[PDB]
């Protein structure tokens, strides 16, 4: 139908600016330390701790898959790096604090997003 063919492209434009949001977020993490999924090799008691792992590889496959029905369930996942990180780790190490860091220099970039999407009206 062509109802169904208008919701897909506002889906597809979604996901245009979740992708550019997306690389906005990452570049405030240059260190790389949320760029991928923790080791289960490296860190083998992670799930004992940790029950839904995110990190940003794993939404850039989701979000290619258009898997982002609207912007909240986008910042639950990004949401999910911080948090995890902030429980798993101490306040005193580098990985705490990168993802103090992360959390508020993103809160920046997510509070013109929401604008954006409800201006544009993509969701």
């Amino acid at each position: 139908s062509m109802e169904q063919v208008a919701m897909e492209l506002r889906l597809t434009e979604l996901t245009r600016l979740l992708r550019s949001v997306l690389d906005q977020l990452q570049d405030k993490d240059p260190a790389r330390i949320f760029a991928q999924p923790v080791s289960l090799k490296e860190v083998p008691d992670y799930l004992d701790h940790i029950k839904h792992p995110m990190d940003f590889a794993t939404m850039r496959k989701r979000l290619e898959a258009q898997g982002y029905k609207n912007l909240h369930e986008f910042e639950e996942d990004f949401d999910l790096i911080i948090d995890n990180c902030m429980k798993y780790n101490a306040r005193d190490t580098v990985f705490y604090r990168a993802a103090v860091r992360l959390r508020d220099q993103g809160g920046v970039v997510l509070r013109q997003a929401r604008r954006e999407v409800d201006s544009i009206g993509l969701e």
